[PDB]
């Protein structure tokens, strides 16, 4: 995915806080590696701009009037533009990050970063790489135990080679109830069979 | 020329502001703080011409830093720069003798101009917040207004009473209430104040 324009990159900055937008764009414009900087105060303006000219990188705030940066991202991808996308946001919201990634954002970074981190992100994405806020990564790779107390009992049962019927007797439940729980457990753990689910749940520290 | 301090807890904005101020021909140096506690520590050991202060920051807000500056009687002009349009923040800053109070809706060139404005001994108050604060509801009741319109026409209390179908004692009660509401020493003066304040 390397785009060989890193010595003269055309970028767009969409950001609704005027003072920040102004200061970002002035400093980007000053960089030897930046050729030009388009400026947008909200998502609708970003999209109108992108309808009328090409940029190498769209740098996008999330919370903006009219259209958010996530909506602009989703629009750039539906248009198959030859444009990298970097989301730059205050919000450490796991859901925003997930949405961005599903629409193939190239970077997602927090306004806890500096302008130097930002320049580094720009080069990273323009050389075809990805950069994800470590802090958001961490947030999302940490999951609660998804298993109910029953399902945990079932899985312990499974871990001893017990049949569904044997587990039903132990837990004082019907065989059909155990079968449900098993089916349910394969879904929550994306395991293929009952023995797979058991080691995934053990390996993940959930028993 | 200008020795400035910037206190701002959003790292990207702080960094961007500081780098740009530093680039200005008539800024000599820029001190950097990410919270009001750091701002005060810097101000304790270093002299500064202007301190540019975010309101909401960790530990100490720009409003507390402002107050500290003033209590210390520092020869430092203070410019607050904030996202927030909360009237209490604005009113608290003016009462503390802030020199400017502007919104992050303004540009860097706006900010530069503000810096020169305050070093000239002038003030710069967000037009939008000024108008918000200066806009209140009529402090008079519909009945109090009727009495005052009556006073302006030269009517006596009894004449106003008979016009409004009320006892002259009720009218006296209104008048007593109006004089206190408007800080007027007499009825004719209360009427003059209400009319010219645009409340009649
Ligand atoms: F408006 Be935010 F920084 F997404
Ligand atoms: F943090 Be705010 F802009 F006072
Ligand atoms: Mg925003
Ligand atoms: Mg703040």
């Amino acid at each position: 995915g390397l785009v060989p324009r890193g010595s003269h990159m055309k970028v767009l900055v969409a950001e609704d806080q005027s003072m920040l937008r102004d200061a970002m764009c002035q400093l980007l414009t000053l960089q030897p590696d930046v050729e030009s900087v388009l400026q947008a105060k909200n998502g609708q303006e970003a999209i109108q701009l992108l309808e009328k000219e090409s940029v190498d990188i769209a740098i996008l705030d999330v919370e903006m009037p009219v259209k958010t940066g996530l909506e602009v991202l989703e629009w750039i991808r539906s248009e198959k533009l030859e444009t990298k996308v970097v989301v730059v946001t205050t919000f450490k919201r796991a859901g925003y990050f997930e949405r961005a990634v599903k629409a193939g954002v190239d970077a997602y970074v927090l306004k806890e970063r500096s302008i130097a981190d930002l320049m580094q992100t720009l080069h990273t994405v323009l050389e075809g790489r990805k950069e994800y806020s470590p802090e958001l990564m961490e947030m999302v790779m940490t999951r609660p135990n998804p298993l109910t107390e029953q399902e945990i009992a079932v899985l312990k049962g499974i871990a001893r080679g017990l049949s569904n019927q044997e587990i039903a007797d132990q837990l004082y439940l019907s065989n059909g109830t155990i079968r449900n729980y098993v089916t349910n457990i394969l879904s929550k753990l994306d395991a293929g069979n009952r023995t797979e689910a058991a080691n995934i749940a053990k390996e993940s520290g959930w028993l």
